[PDB]
């Protein structure tokens, strides 16, 4: 995943990696711009992204166009123009590459990559602040 990742670019076209630091673990939220509980979460993500209570890891999100559903490469970055999250780090994935390797079927749902690149834990569905930072405390947790 870390490798898929570093060769991609944001929605904004700027590469992946400037979101991505060497040395910490990596929380990705996989979502989509047809799931209204993704649409209804954006916001909070981006908060998320610039708390210092996640500051012990890098946090992205995934979108995967042609994908799940997912506008086509092209159409999906356009809608996206349209909506204000500056500070949301917004991976796109064509086809969906990283998705089918880690089997993501349903929106939202996150994984936790450890520093070392391997994946630790993925999370299917929407979680909470409180489920985060534990997801963040300990991969294998109790959320
Ligand atoms: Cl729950
Ligand atoms: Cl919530």
């Amino acid at each position: 995943v870390p490798h898929t990742l570093s060769t991609l670019k944001t929605a904004d076209n700027r590469p992946a990696s400037v979101y991505l630091k060497k040395d910490k673990p990596t929380l990705i939220k996989f979502w989509a711009s047809w799931c209204p509980l993704c649409l209804s979460e954006l916001g909070q993500t981006e908060k998320w992204a610039q708390d210092a209570k996640f500051s012990s890891a890098n946090l992205i999100t995934v979108a995967s166009p042609g994908f799940l559903h997912e506008k086509k490469d092209g159409d999906f970055q356009k809608w996206y123009a349209g909506l204000n999250y500056p500070k949301l780090p917004v991976v796109t994935d064509n086809g969906g590459t990283i998705a089918q390797s880690l089997n993501i079927s349903v929106y939202p749902s996150w994984a936790l990559i450890g520093k070392d690149g391997d994946v630790q834990r993925i999370v299917k569905g929407s979680i909470n602040e409180a489920q985060a930072l534990a997801l963040i405390r300990d991969p294998n947790a109790d959320l």
